[PDB]
């Protein structure tokens, strides 16, 4: 469960370094401001202040959501049901 | 259930308190503002009215979505399952 | 199935037009902007090309938001599973 | 499995050809920037970098969001349990 949760960890941190690097490049876009629209389009929030203005940036965006929405919230879920929620519970109980 | 759906909307608020105070002191959003800002951020609306202009901003939008999406969805799940769904199947039979 | 589906429907319909009515008075939109609106609003979409300008608006959106995104989705996961699945099976099959 | 996932990815890219003739002809995109929005609306991330401006896109626009998100999220889910998560698996133990 927490190999599990490890390795959707690594996957999603793989997947936002892979979007920093290609709109810090391809976008033009502060590495910072790269990783946070990453992470803003793949949760599919979606802002809107960052958007690609490249058909590059584009087309890369139409796969990146593709490829990366199910693995970000899988991490979101195991997140959920796996840490956090035993966490409130053993809250509930004093020591 | 009901003790559920307690802690759950107990929690959310709780969220929603940690943003308001955050986007109104480093993004200088009025209270409401920030509030609304939280929630249309959690749900994943993301209208984009309002964004985070300061990198502490955009960084804990970051940490934000990922923590407090898993719980948004918690409690809008039980109150559709555990209280909104109960209303609406008693609501079919005359008393 | 059937009638799961059309209750969910009508409760969809009805909270739709609730937020056309309200988005149309209080945030003074056309009846059509009102409705796409409440749709692109309560899918998550949020493209953000209307949002609510006044507090009134945004408290309503908060509370529209948590009440209707459940609803939504559960009609369109029927929608999905109960009409739109048989259909495309039955089309795999010449008759 | 596999003919599942095949059915879903079909069905999907006939709803983005759907999606991009609609919005280039009566929105006047350019084809890419159709499918692109086309993409970033089933998705919900709705950046609203475009947006319908016509009466018969924003109609249309309702229509295809209630019909097409259930199928893109569907394909969504199939490709994350049904490739990605066997190949991620798969690299997990040395041959
Ligand atoms: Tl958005
Ligand atoms: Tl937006
Ligand atoms: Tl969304
Ligand atoms: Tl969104």
């Amino acid at each position: 469960k927490d190999k599990e949760f490890q390795v959707l960890f690594v996957l999603t941190i793989l997947t936002l370094i892979s979007g920093t690097i290609f709109y810090s490049t391809v976008e033009g876009l502060r590495p910072i401001d790269a990783l946070y629209f990453s992470v803003v389009t793949l949760t599919t929030v979606g802002y809107g202040d960052f958007s690609p203005q490249t058909d590059f940036g584009k087309i890369f965006t139409i796969l990146y959501i593709f490829i990366g929405i199910g693995l970000v919230f899988g991490f979101i879920h195991k997140l959920a049901v796996n840490v956090q929620l035993p966490s409130i519970l053993s809250n509930l109980v004093p020591r």
